[PDB]
């Protein structure tokens, strides 16, 4: 243990999830390579630090202990070489910049209008569970080839999925404080399989132009498909992060913009203002804030920390976002910052591959959002709490408006 961080040793899981911000901007002075006791791993806190982990040849990818857990192998976050090669040209034809193009605007703004009809006549709302996850499950689960599953059922397995993947406390000994928390991830899993196979089973022989069907057939010889086996992981991956972070960074812009008054009236009055201002909201609040980690694959040498091969890092991608070395007053949301390079999406060959479809999901959301209710206030009485490490955001959003 590092004797002048010895006060890392109180820091609790807890604490990281109700708000790991004043945690991490004592790491990003004091050690932006630091292991951190309660998570059993070094932490890259630093934007400096996390790319280039992120995008170092002395790296490549692992999943985090509790992610390992969770979605098995293998997971294209968590593996390297010809079988992450092949995983990224199994999900990549959909989210070619092209393609999403051609059919983003008739997927996710039909879908924006039906969740808004339910309340925008209301007069107040809660817009987490009313619009942003519906959209982002709604758009994404239809791409996929789950419209048969109701949004409720896919907001319910990305929430179980979150809790497990980040059940990262650990003991003295480095294991799992709290194993008991990864049964309602198996929980999860295993009625994603009593949901899915039967679809696997329909799209083995009758292929479609839903996304999971062209996991299954694509790049495949004649009559042969991806196993499910080898595709499961990375289904799992699409169900709680691909499902979850795009409500996440509708949700936290949201959020930013209530906070700069001033500022939300612009971009409701200029809506061409909507993907700067997306942006700044994933800067803010990371959707992803610290659920991405490498292993160092040689003895290398990051901020002053000698690490020998085979080291894991988890990547803190939230706390890099607020870096106070690139940006100004970080932890204050702000439309009008310049554009300056983010950490949201990660970095390197492991970098998200959904990024122009995420990011107009986001914008399409608020766009109808917008348009529909102008006039849009959020309930002061009512607090706004931000919750998570691994994944952050608010879990709530209480709005209303003159009717
Ligand atoms: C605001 C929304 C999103 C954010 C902030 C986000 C962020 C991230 C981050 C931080 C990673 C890990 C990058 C790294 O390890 O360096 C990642 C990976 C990934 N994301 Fe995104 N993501 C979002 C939405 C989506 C969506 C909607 C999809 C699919 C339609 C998607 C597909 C993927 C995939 C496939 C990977 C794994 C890439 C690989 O390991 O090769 N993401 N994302
Ligand atoms: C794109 O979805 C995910 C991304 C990550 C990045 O670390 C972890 C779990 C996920 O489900």
């Amino acid at each position: 243990e590092r004797p002048d961080l010895a006060w890392l040793d109180e820091v609790t899981m807890t604490q990281l999830e109700r708000n790991p911000y004043e945690v991490y901007e004592r790491l990003r002075a004091e050690a932006p390579l630091a292991f951190v006791p309660v998570l059993g791993s070094y932490v890259a806190s630093t934007a400096e630090v996390c790319r280039e982990v992120a995008t170092s040849p002395d790296f490549e990818a692992v999943i985090t202990p509790a992610g390992g857990r969770t979605f098995g192998h293998p997971a294209i976050i968590g593996v390297n070489g010809d079988i992450h090669a092949d995983l990224r040209s199994m999900v990549e034809p959909a989210l070619q910049p092209a393609e999403v193009d051609r059919w983003i605007d008739d997927l996710v703004r039909p879908i924006a209008r039906r969740y808004l009809e339910r309340f925008e006549n209301d007069g107040h709302a809660e817009l987490v569970a009313q619009y942003c996850e519906p959209v982002s499950v709604r758009s994404l689960g239809d791409l996929l080839g789950l419209q048969e599953v109701d949004s409720d059922k896919l907001r319910e397995w990305f929430a179980k999925l979150n809790r497990s993947f980040t059940n990262a406390a650990v003991d003295e000994n480095g294991e799992f404080a709290n194993p008991e928390g990864f049964a309602e991830g198996d929980q999860a899993k295993a009625e994603i399989r009593a949901v899915v196979d039967p679809l696997i089973d329909k799209w083995i022989e009758h292929p479609d132009d839903s996304a999971i069907s062209h996991w299954l057939h694509d790049g495949m010889p004649p009559g042969q498909t991806r196993d499910r086996e080898y595709i499961y992981p990375t289904i799992y991956v699409y169900l709680l992060g691909a499902m979850q972070e795009p409500g996440h960074g509708m949700a936290s812009t949201l959020v930013g913009l209530f906070s700069r008054p001033e500022q939300l009236e612009e971009v409701v009055d200029d809506p061409t203002l909507i993907p700067r201002a997306i942006a700044e909201g994933l800067r803010w609040t990371s959707p992803i804030w610290s659920a991405a980690a490498r292993i160092s694959t040689k003895p290398v040498t990051i901020a002053g920390v000698d690490l020998p091969a085979g080291t894991p890092v988890m990547l803190s991608y939230g706390s890099a976002n607020h870096d106070t070395g690139k940006y100004e007053a970080p932890s204050q949301y702000d439309l009008h910052r310049p554009p300056l390079p983010h950490l949201a999406f990660g970095a390197g060959n492991h970098a998200c591959a959904g990024i122009y479809f995420a990011n107009h999901v986001m914008r399409i959301a608020l766009e109808e959002l917008f348009e529909a209710i102008p006039n849009l206030e959020r309930d002061t009485r009512e607090g706004v709490e931000f919750w998570g490490w691994g994944f952050r955001g608010p879990t709530s959003l209480h709005v209303t408006w003159e009717v």
